[PDB]
């Protein structure tokens, strides 16, 4: 509190965290959902080397 | 206790430990001595080349 403010990315800094099922590597939070819209692959309809 | 004793390098696991001076990163051990002896750098005496 008796400094000015420091922003720097090596001011941002955390101990380790555990997250759930004990893994420390920080999950990736993105997965692919399973609603009613699945993945429309385009595949094009080829006449020469097929 | 009610399993064989699994003996692996996988199995020997420990959680994140946190050492002195706040690293996690565990320090390696050797430190060159500062006793009496140096270090006794033999160098070759050279006459061509020098």
């Amino acid at each position: 509190y008796s400094r000015p403010p420091n922003t720097s990315t090596a001011n941002q800094r955390l101990k380790g965290i555990i997250y759930p099922g004990e893994v420390t590597k920080p999950p990736r939070g993105w997965v692919f959902p399973n609603n009613g819209k699945p993945l429309r692959i385009g595949v094009p309809n080829r006449v020469s080397y097929t």
